[PDB]
């Protein structure tokens, strides 16, 4: 025969399978929204059938992450990166979303830098723009997306920011293997402007200068 809960349960089983069609046609929002409903719902009813549907949810839950991750990792325009990052968040994976999202910004940076040493200062300057321009923008987008996310997630942001700055200097270190005072004002400025999105990394510039004094003249 048929009971009341077994009724509800069978629909949850329908719901689960729908998530495959939704992920199919690229509706990541719908995917997450249904998934969380089938789980907030699945929480109240808590058996054979339950544990059985519960397992199908983990399955799809996983599947959604894989997609979002892969998706985030390859967005061109912000709009893609934007939502993907959010849905990855709504799913309840804010750190993994931030973590992946920043890697995307990182790669954007690698790839652009490859796409160019013609002449010493034309290199160093173009290099700074690229870097600090994506560091600033990534902080401004991190603001309109990871808002109210917490102190930790927000410290992580800053860490990647620290390393990116570091990278740039590691890129000059190679270059100092065969600097100029017309490169300093450029970089400095490029670094002071970071303060506009709350970042003070003037110190890294200064330190790097202290140890390469002999090679700046």
């Amino acid at each position: 025969d048929m009971s009341s809960t077994a009724q509800r349960l069978k629909f949850l089983d329908e719901g689960v399978e729908e998530i495959d069609i939704e992920l199919a046609r690229l509706r990541f929002e719908s995917a997450v929204e249904t998934l969380l409903d089938i789980e907030s719902q699945l929480e109240d009813l808590s058996l054979m059938l339950l544990n059985l549907i519960s397992l199908k949810i983990e399955q799809r839950r996983e599947a959604i992450s894989s997609k979002l991750s892969q998706s985030i990792l390859s967005s061109n325009e912000i709009v893609h990166l934007k939502s993907g990052t959010e849905n990855m968040i709504k799913l309840g994976l804010p750190e993994q979303a931030l973590d992946l999202f920043l890697q995307n910004r990182s790669n954007f940076i690698q790839d652009l830098i490859l796409q160019i040493v013609d002449n010493p200062t034309n290199y160093l300057t173009q290099l700074a723009v690229i870097r600090f321009q994506t560091i600033k923008k990534t902080v401004e987008d991190f603001q309109d997306i990871f808002k109210e996310l917490g102190a930790k997630i927000s410290s992580i942001l800053v860490d990647w920011c620290s390393d990116e700055v570091d990278n740039h200097f590691k890129l000059i270190d190679k270059q100092l293997l065969n600097l100029s005072p017309g490169s300093i004002k450029s970089s400095r400025k490029q670094i002071d402007g970071l303060k506009a999105v709350g970042l003070d990394f003037v110190y890294k510039l200064d330190e790097f200068i202290k140890k390469n004094s002999d090679k700046i003249r």
